[PDB]
C-alpha cells in the first residue's frame, strides 16, 4: 500500500493491471522444482529451484510475480495455502496475539517486503483445471520434468 502500509489486499481484479497466473510444482522424492508464470500482457519467467516443496513453489512464484510487476497487479494462484498465508499476514498486521506461522516465514517474510512496496494487489485462487488459460499454461511450463501433467 501506498506509503510502506498494510492497506488490504484488493476485493476485485484491479482493472486496467497486468495479470499474472502463477504456479509453482515440485516433486517430493527429489525436492527438485520450478516456478513461475505466465501474464496476459504476454510475459513469461520459470525459475527452477532446489531443496524445495509444493508450498515453497507456489510462495515463490508469487514472490517473482511481485518482483516482476508494476504498482498494481493481478495474482492468480491455484494454491489456497499460498493465498490463506500471506492473506492472514495482512489481515493480522502487527497485533499481539497473532503467532508466525512455523514453516516458510523467510519467504512469506519476502513476499511482505514485496507487497509492502505495492499500490494495489489482488490475490485470487482459482482450482487447478483443464484447459487452454493461464493457470493451465503456467502449469505446463512448471511441472515439465517435475511431475507428469
Ligand atoms: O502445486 C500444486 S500441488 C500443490 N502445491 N501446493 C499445493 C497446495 C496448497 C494448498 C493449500 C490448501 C488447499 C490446496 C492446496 O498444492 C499444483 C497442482 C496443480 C497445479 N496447477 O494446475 O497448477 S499446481
Ligand atoms: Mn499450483
Ligand atoms: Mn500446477
Ligand atoms: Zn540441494
Ligand atoms: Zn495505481
Ligand atoms: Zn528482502
Amino acid at each position: 500500500g501506498p506509503g510502506g502500509s498494510m492497506y488490504q489486499l484488493e476485493k476485485e481484479p484491479i482493472v486496467g493491471a497486468e495479470t499474472f497466473y502463477v504456479d509453482g510444482a515440485a516433486n517430493r522424492e527429489t525436492k527438485l522444482g520450478k516456478a513461475g508464470y505466465v501474464t496476459n500482457r504476454g510475459r513469461q519467467k520459470v525459475v527452477t529451484l532446489t531443496d524445495t516443496t509444493n508450498q515453497k513453489t507456489e510462495l515463490q512464484a508469487i514472490y517473482l510475480a511481485l518482483q516482476d510487476s508494476g504498482l498494481e497487479v493481478n495474482i492468480v494462484t491455484d494454491s489456497q495455502y499460498a493465498l490463506g498465508i500471506i492473506t492472514q499476514w495482512i489481515h493480522n498486521w502487527k497485533k499481539r496475539g497473532w503467532k508466525t506461522p512455523v514453516k516458510n516465514v523467510d519467504l512469506v517474510n519476502q513476499i511482505i517486503e514485496q507487497l509492502i512496496k505495492k499500490e494495489k494487489v489482488y490475490l485470487a485462487w482459482v482450482p487447478a483445471h483443464k484447459g487452454i488459460g493461464g493457470n493451465e499454461q503456467v502449469d505446463k511450463l512448471v511441472s515439465a520434468g517435475i511431475r507428469k501433467v
